[PDB]
């Protein structure tokens, strides 16, 4: 039988946090394989536009997924906890790489991954579960064990599972804290448990292991959350998102008014219209995308006036979403099992070019995607 796909993201995991004897079990698989130095994520630098990215090889300017809040005229609002959106095929554009494993007449098994519950043109995983939090550590590990075990022509190719945790401790608290290493442990620890559980399983040997995070983190010190009203008056235009990637629409009738007051550079952020925003972060054409969009600087929030007023008074906190250029948001990429090499390293390396990779590992033909297929070669064994 040909190899199976772990597909596994630490979301918030930053490409530093593999440096600090915190990680013995991912740090024993880069050991054992390939570790790129950083992977970059692609604009903006939020979950759902990113985690979309890995799984297509095309930027949220393409594939349309371009916030994790979004409205279209024609499809309405769509926000993380909206299940009927997030289900919603409409929303998710190219081919992720289960939907092309399955048109082979392959398997794939998502525990979750953004996308994983709609049916993407036409096709949904072959296994897979409605999102939801607080689903414990050894829970979604033993069905991700199970789904790898499975044998017969309803063996898996594709699993995939996903991690909130360490970007839910990297927001109450910051990247350097004592939360955010104990719960980059914690999920460390379990994917130890996994790779232990699969080894007496026989499913080890059998079964390649990508590991990325969709963004790195950055520290927000206290009282560093103005409001999006602070950037643009209700009356001008509206804030279509908060949190760091601030759209705004204006009022029918303030078109001009909005572009003086929001435009060019202020203290803690700088807005740009949405055609010129700075090309090198390739996003700007997609009709959702707002036609205004501020870019908040590293360690600033903006947020919605009432989200502003229950903020934690006090305490150190951390966000992304911020310039995917920037070192604080470069995410992991470690890769290996039998069809990959072992000892390496890569270079710094763009998250569009993840795909062409994971397309050559599930044997299906990689769709048009704006990821360059060279790049990952030398992660391979083979040629
Ligand atoms: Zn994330
Ligand atoms: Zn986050």
């Amino acid at each position: 039988t040909p190899h199976a796909l772990l597909l596994i993201s630490i979301d918030g995991l930053r490409a530093d946090m593999l440096d600090r004897g915190i990680t013995p079990n991912l740090s024993h698989l880069a050991r054992e394989g390939v570790r790129a130095r950083w992977m970059a994520p692609s604009y903006p630098s939020l979950a759902f536009p990113n985690h979309y990215t890995l799984v297509t090889g095309l930027r949220p300017d393409h594939h349309g997924i371009v916030h994790n809040s979004m409205r279209d005229p024609t499809l309405g609002g769509f926000w993380l906890s909206k299940s009927e959106a997030v289900g919603d095929a409409r929303w998710w554009g190219g081919e992720p790489v289960w939907v092309g494993v399955e048109n082979t007449g392959q398997h794939a098994a998502t525990w979750s991954w953004p996308g994983s519950e709609a049916a993407i043109k036409g096709v949904r995983p072959s296994q897979w579960r409605h999102y939801q939090k607080g689903v414990r550590l050894d829970t979604r590990v033993d069905a991700v064990r199970g789904w790898l075990a499975t044998d017969g022509a309803q063996r898996n190719r594709l699993v995939t599972l996903y991690f909130e945790h360490v970007d839910e401790a990297g927001h109450d608290h910051g990247p350097e804290s004592r939360q955010y290493a104990d719960a980059v442990r914690a999920v460390d620890a379990a994917i130890g448990r996994l790779l232990a559980g699969m080894q007496r399983d026989g499913t080890r040997a059998r079964t390649n292991i990508i590991v990325v995070s969709d963004h790195g983190m950055a520290e927000v010190a206290p009282g560093h959350a103005i409001s999006v009203e602070d950037i643009a008056p209700p009356q001008i235009a509206t804030a279509i998102t908060d949190g760091q990637v601030i759209g705004f629409e204006p009022l029918p009738g303030q078109q001009a008014a909005a572009e003086a007051s929001v435009l060019g550079a202020h203290d803690h952020y700088d807005c740009w219209r949405k055609a010129e925003l700075p090309a090198r972060w390739q996003y700007g054409s997609h009709p959702r995308i707002p036609s205004l969009v501020c870019q908040m600087h590293e360690g600033w929030d903006a947020l919605f006036p009432d989200k502003l007023a229950k903020r934690a008074q006090r305490g150190t906190r951390g966000s992304h979403g911020y310039d995917p250029a920037l070192p604080s948001m470069r995410a992991v990429f470690l890769a290996q099992g039998p069809d990959l090499a072992q000892g390496k390293t890569l270079p710094g390396f763009d998250n569009v070019d993840v795909y062409a990779l994971m397309s050559r590992l599930l044997g299906i033909p990689a769709a048009p995607n704006d990821g360059n297929p060279a790049t990952l070669l030398p992660a391979l064994r083979m040629p």
